[PDB]
């Protein structure tokens, strides 16, 4: 034939392969969220999440210090709770979880990056995201709440105040409030694109929150490309200092789509029911874990996320396969 | 609170969400890819691919009658040969498999839009798309090939001929090759964005593959975004009917901006490894089968694909999952 | 003050600001251009270009092992002749200098991506870049002697024939003369965007062109802008696997101008005077080499270049600032 | 061969070469920035910077008759200071170096445009941007002294108050201040993207800033790209009569990018490393000065540029290399 | 009033607005057309375009100088013949005027672009430009004579050969003749949207051309700015060096749509009509022409046009009012 | 020849090039600028402007009735002032000659559509276009003016006030003047875009403007196309019904910018220069008036103008040369 035309060209070896790859994942992209049980003495593995386990309070400082030192710079804390009522005000307590694991974190290492898992879900009898009523979840009166939280989550040294709950004008009411009380520097990881995911799967059971029932009144449609955008785009409007799409993986056209209509970081979360699939198929052997895994982030990366949320983030760290 | 925007007064119920849903899914949507084993007296399932099974040639009729019962419209064939060459001439045959299957589908049923896979990779002794030389896979030699199969999978009756060898120049090949044997009608479902993905790894055990190494040499980067936008579009300059990415899960954003690129229908394939990844993670009790395989569907179409190549495509059909 | 938006948050830490940065820069980024002398005995330095050296080829396969070990993927090879004549016809002998770089450089090591500088600048007797005339280099005559050059190269082993004659046509001659020869899987590295610039300053004392006036009738106006790019896209058209932007340094608006109209890959050459201007004004104390070097680096990297020549890239591969 | 298109066609003689030269550099594109500094008696050379030296305050006026003289139309004031304290604040007195240079400058020459370097810099103690704490330079605290300098420069005849601090909301910080005391005409030439650039190496030996440190937490990363437009863009809404990207030359993709976001006026600054990088080479003998100062703002006037400060202004100007 | 943004900060003094000029006219930017008149021997002045004058070829080598004195780069010639037939064949004479008015100005001047008006419109007996038949202008018969005519222009030293029949296909038939004939180095500045336009009422009597009626079927219509577009990128196609928008006065509009539709020179043309309007008002005390010819210019100039034809080239040269 | 395309199809007859007209003037698109004088009994002809004079107050009512009945359905009334103080007062007085000119066309004709034009530069002493002082043209003095006008004219009939002044943030000025009155519904047809224009030669002998020198400070410089499309698109934000570009012939890539700007009807002014051109060279016999009339505002229209003021406007309804 006659082709001037031949892609072929450039795959012809591995190091042509790699002086023409568009796309690059190291270590610094990733953010590893970590589960921290109060009130517990030995670690506790999740069963749906093959090699996550509950980090017992008691231990915190001293996996922080691993983490930190096999590379991670990140870490987005997620806490179970022992002090869960109506209105999940454990969570803006001075000293409740939320604050103890991010006063721990920083105290222990510094200049790790410290976000805070913003919202009400572990704390709550019900296990919604907020206050619930003869309507349901209450928007404003959660809103006044993520707030009072978000400022016991600053004041106790979180660089990061993340809203989990999907509530309209949370980053809003979490950056007026963090003024207010003098915290101008600190900064918001607006959970923005948050879909009402079937992909959470294995994350109840992880993190302990007590909902039977599901979060469509507030977490948004998963087919809804166009309200996903405008969710996002809102939050760049309430002045969020990075933007997210959770979860990540089967929605890497949203992901694409946000990072052309925005010049704000955006993070993507590779949740809880993506590690679980890419585990379990890896055990029955069907596929090659660290091949499917670092093709799984990279997609990620290609998509448009500066920061991504992963699991995985500290055994690839600590076999050093991304540095 | 003061929000003049609120967009969870759209979510309030399952009534409103359904008014407002972007994107929904159907069974016209879907593609059945099919194994076929020739030689062969009893269904073989596939170990990697769990409920999904290699048809005996000898049930292939009692099966696509099946199929077209369940509301499927198509079907994309793929050949386990007993007969492999180094050039992988079973293929090309006018009898050979291929042409085999193609004709059974065709004359059982006759509304069937079969797909035909035109590769070699399933026929050939070495397991590589095409010819092997000193130096490769040889692109143009495998050309010549490619052409004299679609031509014997036409006259077998294959409404369309999808080229998966990932060789350059491919679709004009074929297109030219088609145009002189008197099928100037037969379509060409190009398998244009095919990326060297770890996504396959349960394929070589289901299409019973030789290959031992790796196809990186045809078969794309996953992380060049835009090499895979330019792969597409110079098979849309040679005549595809139809373009495609695969594989399509972990692509959703090369989806997208493809969708964006051309005004051509696009497929996209679920690969194997996406399907085992939703069933052990399933088995495993991590996730909910029905709503994992739903959302995922439903995200290759909010992204963009016109069709999608899906294994649970008859078990969602005769569950009557999907109308 | 009341700011909600506070670009500073970001960049309050080290951390914060990996965290963030948008561009990183690798050693798979960078290219070496190696000046290889025939009939020498010791390697001489160029005056212009501090820390330079010209290569004797009785080295050169001694050195491209230092450059792989070092870690470096690839080599732009440009040759110091002994024997030049009218029409530089050195460069299309079976074994003329050209041919000898590349087959000592791909027999050292195979794994050595050699781009080969085609030209006639080095090999003329009058130092212009092609055949003279009553008139000037004459374009069509050029054409054809590139094409033999480039068959020469490529049956000697280079794996990119890189026209750097700036020649209206050159890519299309190049590739039907390499297609002709059986070289269809040849890649070109078009100099497609050659500009006729003062940064060129040292070249022709590091290269040994002969040439005493100037070449604006054949390299391109600096300030021409939408002509840059009209001469990528000719090149694009022509079938070259790889652009370019050259001097690159002074011209980061055409490489992302370019980035933004093309798929293809585009490289980006920091010419002889960058590396100059960098290297005195370190000596005279003005600035900091490894900072300004790095920053430079990158700088046409954040702006869209894929591959950038590069006359620091062993000693930032070697003192290991890059890998 | 066969091109109908041949680019080589307009660039057939000196002529041809100028009716199609696409971009064009005059003096009114030039800001000579101008060093001054009190209680000295003579002229005191920069090394760094080879030709420049500090006006002694007792000559100003006699040289910017010359610089008026000579064609340039607006200058860019650089202090020296004496009286350096912690907060900075000789630069906000009645009558302060900042204040005077301006005066003194308006005084001498009433049409010449003055724009003023706003900052503390250079009249710190620390030498930091501003108010320095327990936690880093004081953003809001550094503010309200930006406005205070404001006013003086404003009232003491700045056309233009050029915030160089690099302070969040600095714009309308002084956009305020300005307009309270009767200043609604005084523009602001905002520094609008000024990157922690290791091109500004020369500089704190030229103004003598007192910084050990570095300005990391306030200026921005050189390698982010989005960030650098947004920057700019808030400067727009916070009513900047003009933007600025600092440094120029290795940031034209920057300023290209810009061009295209916005309709305001846009500065680039040619720094002191830059200049310093020209004179070393052309000293060494390695570049032509005069070729490489054209081609250099040249290439910052294709980037989109509307106005370029330039250490070199003068010296084209009075050698009468620019009209 | 409370205004943040204030347009008029940088309209306040001369100094500024040059400063901040976006638009800046020059010498470089103007092509002069000159009327020669075969066997005659005074200068005949032309009464609709007050100042313009017939040159009698006796004394085109005396202007032509003259011209090039001026500061003037390039000329576009138009003849005034004696030898007028059907088919207008002195234009495709080896010695026809049109051959002689380049080679005497190119012998008088040879630094001098002298731009070669192609057509048959001032040579042939009916005035039409080309072939009459009994339906119309014949396309194709003009096509052959226009490509005579280019050759024998070349030939005879034109650098440009400018095709002003409004016939379709003329660039390429041009293009190809010029090829042929040993000229694929003769550049074309295509008339490509040239209108059928009232702002030519002085040309007949100018130009003296033969026509009684309308150019209506082969000039375009005015009003469609669609069609306009299209004219252009047709002759862009085919090779055009240069396009143009003819009149340019009242198409502004066009100007600026066209250079955002191409890459490609775009030359205006400020025909005789607009020169006439200009002249008289001027004389009858209603404008003062010398600020109305610079800012109509100019205008051209900020539009788009890269190259202005106009009348006033001479009188603005040596009066100096364009350097 | 070969060609496919033969835009000459469509030009072959008188019927073709009327269905395929992409651009169509009516009468419903002009504005008639008419002049009056107060205290005169007789017609006063302008002599710059021939054809047009001034309407004497006392006969204002009898020809606003020809002009309506020849179906202009809009004006703009420009008034020749007797009572011209510092201020310009005269034009906010309860019944100043503004509004009697409106009070008198709305009273004889109350579906006429009046305009008025609203600024001082013809009841000022100085004939600026506001209040003087010791630094120039007021800019805030003059809004508190423009509003107190408004109101006046808003109350004496005006269905338009049209600020003429040029004065930054004179809409929003008119638009609360305007509402807090009770005018809520009175419309701003602003002139947006109105350059310091050479081409209003003729406007202060038919408008008697006692100004000397230039508006340079306060109308924009001709050259400056970013900041004319900025000027208009302030003025959209200022809440104007209707935008507009003054001067429009030689503005024409103007109104074509920003008619892709807004959504906002667009209005430009053919001036008195424009007026006096085509009339003076028609006169001299050089061009056909009434073609190039039609042409000139056919031009406009084809810009993207919807509204066009034109002194010719009368004429061609009462010639009926535009129904
Ligand atoms: C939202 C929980 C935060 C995101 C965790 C993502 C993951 O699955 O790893 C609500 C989750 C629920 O349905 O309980
Ligand atoms: C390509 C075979 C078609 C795509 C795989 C279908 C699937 O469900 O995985 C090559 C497969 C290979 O690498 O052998
Ligand atoms: C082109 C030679 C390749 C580019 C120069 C490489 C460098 O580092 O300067 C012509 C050079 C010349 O003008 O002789
Ligand atoms: C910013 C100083 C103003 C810009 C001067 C640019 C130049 O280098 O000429 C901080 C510079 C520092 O690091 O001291
Ligand atoms: C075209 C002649 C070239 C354009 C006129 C130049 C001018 O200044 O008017 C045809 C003219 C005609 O209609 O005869
Ligand atoms: C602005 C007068 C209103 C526009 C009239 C346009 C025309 O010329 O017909 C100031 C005009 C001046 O310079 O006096
Ligand atoms: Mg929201
Ligand atoms: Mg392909
Ligand atoms: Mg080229
Ligand atoms: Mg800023
Ligand atoms: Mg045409
Ligand atoms: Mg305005
Ligand atoms: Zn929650
Ligand atoms: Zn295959
Ligand atoms: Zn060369
Ligand atoms: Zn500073
Ligand atoms: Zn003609
Ligand atoms: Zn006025």
């Amino acid at each position: 034939t006659d082709l001037i035309q031949r892609p072929r060209r450039l795959r012809k070896s591995p190091a042509l392969r790699a002086m023409f790859e568009e796309t690059t994942l190291s270590l610094n992209d990733l953010v590893l969220p970590i589960f921290v049980e109060e009130e517990i003495d030995d670690y506790k593995a999740v069963e749906a999440m093959p090699g996550v386990m509950r980090i017992p309070e008691k231990h915190l400082a001293r996996e922080i210090e691993r983490i930190a030192n096999a590379g991670i710079r990140s870490v987005m804390t997620f806490g179970i709770s022992h002090h869960t009522d109506e209105t999940g005000s454990d969570a803006w307590r001075e000293d409740g979880l939320v604050a103890r694991m991010s006063r721990i974190c920083k105290q222990t290492v510094p200049e790790m990056i410290v976000m805070s898992d913003t919202c009400f879900c572990e704390y709550t009898s019900h296990g919604h995201c907020g206050v619930l009523c003869e309507h349901g979840v209450d928007n404003d009166a959660t809103l006044e709440n993520l707030g009072k939280q978000a400022v016991v989550a600053a004041a106790a040294g979180a660089d990061f105040i993340a809203p989990s709950a999907a509530m309209d004008g949370q980053v809003q009411a979490i950056r007026q409030a963090l003024d207010a009380a003098g915290f101008k520097d600190t900064a918001i990881m607006s959970y923005s694109t948050k879909f009402a995911s079937s992909f959470y799967g294995p994350f109840r059971e992880a993190a302990g929150s007590a909902l039977k029932g599901d979060r469509k009144s507030y977490q948004m449609n998963p087919m809804n490309r166009r309200e996903a955008i405008r969710e996002s785009l809102l939050d760049e409007a309430q002045g969020a200092d990075c933007l997210m799409v959770k979860p990540a993986g089967a929605y890497l056209d949203i992901v694409r789509e946000l990072r052309e209509r925005t010049e704000l970081p955006i993070g993507a979360y590779q949740v809880s029911g993506e590690y679980a699939m890419i585990k379990f198929a890896a055990l029955a052997g069907a596929i090659d874990e660290e091949k499917v895994v670092l093709e799984s982030l990279g997609s990620i990366k290609r998509a448009g996320a500066d920061l991504i949320f992963s699991y995985f983030a500290l055994d690839l760290a600590e076999k050093k396969i991304l540095r």
